[PDB]
C-alpha cells in the first residue's frame, strides 16, 4: 500500500461531489525521487460516504482501460485513493484554456475515447452517472480518460436500470428526464448524458453556453429554486433541448439530438455511437 508519512502535498487539484483531489510526491526514499500522484480523499468523512468511497475504490480497481483513469492503491491511518497523476488536468479547463490548439478532428478523436471507456462500464454493468467533460481527465494531446467514479453504481442483475436520489445537489442539466422524474439511471441515461458531453465539448466551454446557463434562459432566469427542476422536466418533455453550438456539424448535432430522446430504449448504444464517431472522424481525414 501507500504510507501515510511519504505522501507530500503539492497542491489541490480538484474538487467533486463530497471528493477532493491533491498533487501528491509519494517520496518513500524522502530524497525527491518518487513519483507525483493524485490522491482523493472525502472532504468530510461520514459513515454513509466512507462505505460509498468504499465501493467507489472497489468499482474503480475493477476497471482496466486505455480510457480510464488508472488506479494506483489506497492509503489507511481516513482512506485515501491514490490514482495516477494526469498532468493536462480536467478536459473542461483544457479544452477551454487551449481551444486555438484542438480543432473538431481532435474533439471526435476524444468523443470515441469516452463512448469506449463508457462501453467497457457497460460490459460490467456500471452506471457512470456523472457523465461530464468536467470528470474527464487529458493525459496527454491525444488521449483522454474517464477520471472520476464518485456516482458510479453497478445494476442488480435482474434489472437494467438502478434508481437512487443522494442528499444535496445533483447535475440536472446533465439528467436524463426519467432520471430526473424517477431517479432511474442505466446506460440509456447514461448515453443521455454523453449527448450532453459532446455539446460541452463543441461549445468549447464557452461560459455563456454551458448547460446550466443555456437551459436556465429557456426556463426563464427569473426561475425559482425547487421549481427550477419541475420546469426543466416540462421543457424536456415539450422537446425543448440545448442549441446547436456554434460551427458544430450538423451530422455531430444528429448524434446529440438522438442522444437526447424522451424514449429510454431510442437511444444510441455505446458501440454504435463510437463506429458513427469513427465513421465521421474517417470522412473529415481523407
Ligand atoms: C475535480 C475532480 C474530482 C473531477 C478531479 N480533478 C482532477 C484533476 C485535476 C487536475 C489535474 F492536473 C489532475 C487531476 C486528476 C488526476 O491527475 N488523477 C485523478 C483524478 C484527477 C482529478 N479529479
Amino acid at each position: 500500500q501507500f504510507e501515510e508519512r511519504h505522501l507530500k502535498f503539492l497542491q489541490q487539484l480538484g474538487k467533486g461531489n463530497f471528493g477532493s483531489v491533491e498533487m501528491c510526491r509519494y517520496d518513500p526514499l524522502q530524497d525527491n525521487t518518487g513519483e507525483v500522484v493524485a490522491v482523493k480523499k472525502l472532504q468530510h468523512s461520514t459513515e454513509e460516504h466512507l462505505r460509498d468511497f468504499e465501493r467507489e475504490i472497489e468499482i474503480l480497481k475493477s476497471l482496466q482501460h486505455d480510457n480510464i483513469v488508472k488506479y494506483k492503491g489506497v492509503c489507511y491511518s481516513n482512506l485515501k485513493l491514490i490514482m495516477e497523476y494526469l498532468p493536462y488536468g480536467s478536459l473542461r479547463d483544457y479544452l477551454q484554456k487551449h481551444k486555438e490548439r484542438i480543432d473538431h478532428i481532435k474533439l471526435l478523436q476524444y468523443t470515441s475515447q469516452i463512448c469506449k471507456g463508457m462501453e467497457y462500464l457497460g460490459t460490467k454493468r456500471y452506471i457512470h452517472r456523472d457523465l461530464a467533460t468536467r470528470n474527464i481527465l487529458v493525459e496527454n494531446e491525444n488521449r483522454v480518460k474517464i477520471g472520476d467514479f464518485g456516482l458510479t453504481k453497478v445494476l442488480p442483475q435482474d434489472k437494467e436500470y438502478y434508481k437512487v436520489k443522494e442528499p444535496g445537489e445533483s447535475p440536472i442539466f446533465w439528467y436524463a428526464p426519467e432520471s430526473l422524474t424517477e431517479s432511474k439511471f442505466s446506460v440509456a441515461s447514461d448515453v443521455w448524458s454523453f449527448g450532453v458531453v459532446l455539446y460541452e465539448l463543441f461549445t468549447y466551454i464557452e461560459k455563456s453556453k454551458s448547460p446550466p446557463a443555456e437551459f436556465m434562459r429557456m426556463i426563464g432566469n427569473d426561475k425559482q429554486g425547487q421549481m427550477i427542476v419541475f420546469h426543466l422536466i416540462e421543457l424536456l418533455k415539450n422537446n425543448g433541448r440545448l442549441p446547436r453550438p456554434d460551427g458544430c456539424p450538423d451530422e455531430i448535432y444528429m448524434i446529440m439530438t438522438e442522444c437526447w430522446n424522451n424514449n429510454v430504449n431510442q437511444r444510441p448504444s455505446f458501440r454504435d455511437l463510437a463506429l458513427r464517431v469513427d465513421q465521421i472522424r474517417d470522412q473529415m481525414a481523407g
